[PDB]
């Protein structure tokens, strides 16, 4: 119940939430059913439109208009935003010519610059080209200020996903929102877009942007838009807001089109329907900037103009039905559209199977739309699976098409649509920076946006709540405020075993045809043990274990490694591969050898018999030995320290990687430097695993199977450069494997590794700081480059999509 007799007089948006059942006049009572009964009257004013017109100019102020162009209206903070153009003379901010803001040119009583974030829903990344011509302001605020080429959304690309993401620097994972529709099992409650069961705070996590600033002492205006509320009159609020007493008034605002999503599904990303929703949010723009200009602002406030995805070209006809899949249809729920989440029906159905669904949906159709998933194993950039609410069967859709449970579902009344993988071009979105604090006409690399939080936070003077981005990996889009990390402190120290153990102690099970007999080259081979080849194989510095372990440095002729005595194989191997690499072979002779490792006891060796037993389980080794650097230093490769345990399904896949694709990149990159390495992540929270939560081990042994392998390959971004003589920028491709008994992913593995592995890893494609997260390990200790510099780097993703 609200009682609704009370009255909206001096109360209009006001930024305090009234507790039921006063009646509210905040901007969000409309969604609630529980505005006064003259807020509309108050507080929605419309009475002569938005703009100043000449015989309206020193005009006596009648309360009931929109917006006032009476002498007073300044003073009020009330004035229409072309006040100044029709009245005064004054030009639009538009057509000022951008002059670089180097300091904050602030009124007195601010005591920060504030902070706008201008956030548009739906709006492609191309559109800032493409509809340059329409949108001038937008133009101008991209030109003048910092700009990227496209935005990174998260996963899956829809609103309140995405919106929340920007507010919280959080996957949605982590935040809880993570889909526009939900259903979370322990409350037994649904979320809907629509309704009210979303207002409720049990789905929000996370620690949004306003809550950081008013915990902290920042004013906060009121994020959210009742959609009734028009474009104008949200423009006329904030300036509004802008004019209170420095004690009342806010620092932090947030503006929001559902525009051009709203036309883009109607009409397609691209239909020429669209021209006018992107005129007409440049227009909101320009009164926005106009209206600050009015308050001499215009040179003070930083503003944030970011979209929330983007939009692709999806119809009706283009819908996979799981009724011609699925024997048992009725028996799941579906979440469909741009992505599936499937569940069962009924709690009470004991013969419902994950697994049977997920193989009756697999590689059944030749021209398949859409791939299904156990959740663990998506890729792992999306980081889409440690919550609750996302079910354990996961449809990844093809962009263009959408999936849905039988046709009668389908009914055509739609063009466009989003949520797609967030590494599809066209679900790209926007981001500009324009203000005293970000840079003039700078242009930055492409970024994701978990990492927005921390820089809003940083543009407030705030410490930001734990999040998902990387502090500092955006300083390069600040003039100041920049965050100045420091690099973690290695927790533990390797040690650097010498030889102290025969080859009689060890009774691994293991043989090698390795008994084929100088001292020229014996003390060589004593330096290489000794880590003379280090510079040449470790390019950027041992990799920092931030985690309590124990664990050794191994130093071999072609190769460096990290091997844990606990996991009994390497956290990490380092080596580099010149342009002028070239692949061998395994000798015949070599075929099955494994070597005991007489630096390394017995008691944390791996044992062949282990996996002679383990009829399910083969090995493959870290440090290929197609890359040796001699038939001598191959001998090296053939250690049990290299040896990792690897499903014959997935040794084609490693293999193919290591004779064929290492030296593809090496040719390609003048060199690579590759560290590759073992994950385990058995509860897909996307952290290292420890000890205790690994579920598989190699059978009879303690040797634990990762659930996936991982490959950092750096090079210098100038390519006339060769990996090992880098003296700039580095240039990082990454990815984490899943390591997967079956190729039941990959639909035309039958075909040589040729037509299918590279594709496979490209869809595995990762951040270092993904696999940071997976390892514990810190890289790029080491490097002539800045700490920010790295950061970003590490954040950076290779996502194969064209330009
Ligand atoms: C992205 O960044 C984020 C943020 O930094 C990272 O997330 C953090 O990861 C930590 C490790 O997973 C995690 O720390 C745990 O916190 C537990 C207390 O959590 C509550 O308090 C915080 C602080 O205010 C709050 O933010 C949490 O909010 C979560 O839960 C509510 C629902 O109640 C949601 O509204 C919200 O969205 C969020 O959910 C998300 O996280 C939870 C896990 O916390 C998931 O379950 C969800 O799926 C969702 O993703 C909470 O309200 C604390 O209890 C944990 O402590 C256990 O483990 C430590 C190990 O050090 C040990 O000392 C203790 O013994 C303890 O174990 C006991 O409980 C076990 C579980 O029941 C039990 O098995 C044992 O036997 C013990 O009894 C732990 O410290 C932290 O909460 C989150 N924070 C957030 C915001 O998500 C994330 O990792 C980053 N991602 C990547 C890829 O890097
Ligand atoms: C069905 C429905 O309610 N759709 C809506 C969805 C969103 C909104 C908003 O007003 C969002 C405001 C907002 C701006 C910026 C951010 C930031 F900063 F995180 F980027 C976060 C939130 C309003 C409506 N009406
Ligand atoms: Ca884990
Ligand atoms: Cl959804
Ligand atoms: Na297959
Ligand atoms: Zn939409």
């Amino acid at each position: 119940w609200t009682a609704t007799s009370g009255s909206c007089k001096g109360r209009c948006f006001e930024l305090q939430e009234v507790g039921p059942p006063d009646c509210r006049c905040d901007n969000l009572c409309k969604s609630y059913s529980s505005c006064c009964h003259d807020f509309d009257e108050l507080c929605l004013k419309t009475a002569r439109g938005w703009e100043c017109t000449k015989d309206r100019c020193g005009e006596v102020r009648n309360e009931e208009n929109a917006c006032h162009c009476s002498e007073d209206c300044l003073s009020r903070g009330d004035c229409c935003t072309n006040y100044q153009v029709v009245c005064k003379g004054e030009s639009h901010w538009v057509d000022d010519d951008c002059e670089e803001i180097k300091v904050p040119e602030c009124p007195a009583g601010f005591v920060r610059p504030p902070l706008i974030i201008f956030s548009v829903d739906g709006f492609r990344a191309s559109y800032m080209k493409k509809g340059s011509k329409v949108m001038p302001n937008i133009e101008k605020l991209r030109s003048c200020g910092t700009h990227a080429p496209y935005m990174r959304p998260v996963y899956p690309t829809k609103t309140f996903p995405n919106l929340y993401t920007l507010a919280t620097g959080l996957y949605p994972e982590s935040h809880g929102i993570v889909g526009n529709s939900m259903y979370d099992p322990v409350f037994d409650a649904s979320f809907h877009l629509r309704g009210r069961e979303k207002f409720n705070h049990r789905w929000w996590g996370g620690q949004p942007l306003w809550i950081t600033a008013t915990k902290q002492g920042v004013r906060a205006g009121t994020f959210f838009w009742s959609v009734s509320i028009p474009h104008e009159r949200r423009i006329l609020t904030i300036l509004q807001w802008l004019s209170l007493p420095d004690n009342e008034r806010p620092s932090v605002y947030a503006f929001y089109s559902e525009q051009p999503d709203f036309s883009g599904h109607k009409y397609g990303p691209f239909g020429p329907e669209m021209t006018n929703p992107l005129r007409e949010i440049d227009k909101t723009v320009g009164q926005l900037m106009d209206g600050l200009k009015q308050l001499r602002l215009h040179r003070c406030v930083n503003v944030i103009f970011v979209g929330d995805h983007g939009m692709e070209d999806v119809t009706c006809d283009r819908t996979e039905f799981l009724s011609n899949y699925l024997t048992n249809v009725d028996d799941i729920t579906l979440v469909p559209g741009t992505l599936g989440r499937i569940r069962a029906k009924s709690i009470n159905n004991s013969k419902y199977d994950p697994k049977t669904i997920i193989a009756a949906l697999t590689c059944k159709k030749p021209d398949q739309h859409f791939k299904p998933y156990m959740k663990q194993h998506l890729p792992k950039r999306l980081h889409y699976a440690n919550n609750r609410r996302i079910e354990d069967i996961h449809l990844l859709v093809d962009r263009r098409w959408h999936v849905a449970r039988k046709p009668l579902d389908v009914y055509c009344f739609f063009q466009g649509d989003h949520g797609f993988d967030n590494k599809v071009n066209s679900m790209q979105t926007v981001f500009v920076g324009y203000g005293p604090t970000f840079k003039y006409r700078t242009k930055v690399p492409p970024f994701e946006n978990i990492e927005l939080y921390n820089v809003m936070c940083d543009l407030l003077g705030l410490k930001p709540a734990p999040n998902n981005g990387t502090h500092g990996s955006l300083n390069h889009l600040l003039r100041t405020n920049t965050f100045r990390p420091t690099m973690p402190d290695e927790v533990s120290r390797p040690n650097y075993p010498g030889i102290m153990y025969l080859q009689s102690e060890f009774d691994l099970g293991c043989t090698c045809d390795d008994k084929v007999e100088n001292k020229l080259e014996e003390l060589n081979k004593r330096l290489h043990t000794k880590g003379s080849t280090k510079e040449r194989h470790l390019l950027y510095g041992r990799p920092a274990v931030l985690y309590r372990t124990s664990y050794d440095i191994l130093y071999h002729t072609d190769f460096e490694s990290g091997y844990s005595e606990i996991f009994l194989m390497p956290l990490w191997t380092s080596y580099t591969i010149s342009k002028q690499a070239e692949v061998s072979s395994i000798p015949e002779h070599l075929t099955n050898c494994v070597r005991p490792d007489v630096r390394v006891s017995p008691g944390f060796s791996q044992n062949c018999l282990a996996y002679k037993n383990d009829k399910q389980m083969s090995y493959g080794f870290l440090f290929p030995p197609y890359l040796s650097s001699s038939p001598e230093a191959k001998y090296d490769a053939f250690l049990v320290t290299n040896m990792v345990p690897m499903y014959p399904a997935f040794k084609r896949v490693w293999a193919y990687f290591q004779r064929v694709l290492v030296k593809k990149y090496a040719s390609e990159r003048n060199g690579v430097n590759v560290i590759s390495g073992p994950i385990f992540d058995y509860n897909y929270d996307g952290l290292r695993d420890t000890e205790d939560e690994i579920k598989q081990y190699v059978e009879g042994s303690s040797i634990p199977v990762p659930t996936h392998y991982y490959s950092i390959i750096t090079s210098c971004l100038d390519f006339t450069q060769p990996a090992d003589k880098c003296d700039g920028p580095l240039s990082v491709s990454s990815f984490i494997l899943p390591h997967r008994p079956d190729n039941d992913e990959s639909c035309n593995s039958s075909e040589d590794e040729s037509k299918w592995v590279e594709e496979l890893m490209k869809m595995h494609t990762a951040r270092v700081r993904d696999i940071e997260h997976l390892t514990g390990l810190d890289f790029y200790r080491k490097t002539s480059r800045s700490y920010s510099e790295i950061l970003t780097l590490k954040t950076y993703l290779h996502t194969y999509e064209s330009e």
